[PDB]
């Protein structure tokens, strides 16, 4: 009904699944909604505006582990947050590309602030706390982007394991390797590690 | 001169820097080259073909640490290869997007085969060897993609450090955390770690 912000966004998310991020246009949204382009332009000025809104919505609907639980270890937080971020990005076609193409908003910023506070209370310097969250982000993004976009002996015989599964195993394994690296760096303090 | 494969690719790389990946079109390449569209179509059928060629070329020109040196430790290999991959992707506008949007070729495949052999001779199972290389890839890709695409207390006071530098420090730090994670998993063998 018909041009509520929430309805434009929901039709635009449907459209995103049909046509992908490069195909998504305000012209096709207006057609989908049954409305003339000037009518829609009142509500959504351009594709950049649209895409910004979609990015926010994807995370608001699906990124349910954005914040640490009470008593939770920093390791669990990063593991749960990473898994949640990946799931959220995998829900819509080109979901990672939508996330990438947008500047953060007051939400992301506010959420990241609480995450930095959390990490610092657990012994991280601001910088290592920030490097940690960023790395998990970059790693999760790269994995999903590769998953969503799309012969020699050894590569063959390993691929029978990488391909009965859509990236999760590798992602989860790499995530544990990083976490343990952070644990080791954290615990070393001023010592050579 | 004028439509050699190598000359089409070099003009197309120049064009990529001017207009970016979504703007890049065979129509603008033909204009740049001074040739009619049917003439160019003989040589390059479509943008997908073009982009595939560009992806290969970027790595061939700049990804100079694709293979391990004689006597090199697996840790050095992953560190040097990662740094090389990131540098190569940062050379052209939308370079990571160009890399992402392409299926690998006989080169990438052949190179990855030699990397798997290398990793396996250093104690990695095929799967952990493969997970390792993939993670480094995903992490490097995510970082560069974020770098190439584009206020609360603690985020502020950390950002004065993340932003006098274009991602390298964070990237290098996260890379060491992963490597140490792999070292720990490698060394544990069948023990609880
Ligand atoms: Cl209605
Ligand atoms: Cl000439
Ligand atoms: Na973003
Ligand atoms: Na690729």
């Amino acid at each position: 009904s018909r041009l509520d912000k929430s309805k434009v966004i929901n039709s635009a998310l449907e459209l995103l699944n049909e046509v992908g991020i490069e195909g998504l246009t305000t012209r096709k949204l207006a057609q989908k909604l049954g409305v003339e382009q000037p009518t829609l332009y009142w509500h959504v000025k351009n594709k950049r505006a649209l895409l910004d809104a979609l990015a926010v919505e994807i995370l608001a609907r699906h990124h349910d582990y954005s914040l640490p639980a009470a008593g939770e270890s920093w390791q669990s937080f990063l593991r749960n947050n990473a898994m949640s971020f990946r799931r959220a990005l995998l829900r819509y076609r080109d979901g990672a590309k939508v996330h990438l193409g947008t500047r953060p908003d007051e939400k992301q910023y506010d959420t990241v602030e609480t995450q930095l506070r959390f990490m610092t209370e657990n012994g991280f310097s601001l910088r290592d706390g920030l490097y940690a969250i960023s790395w998990v982000s970059h790693f999760t993004l790269g994995a999903v982007l590769e998953q969503q976009e799309h012969l020699p002996p050894l590569l063959r015989e390993a691929l029978q394991i990488m391909d009965s599964d859509d990236g999760e195993q590798a992602f989860l394994h790499g995530l544990e390797s990083a976490i343990r690296g952070i644990e080791v760096q954290l615990t070393a303090l001023l010592q050579i590690v």
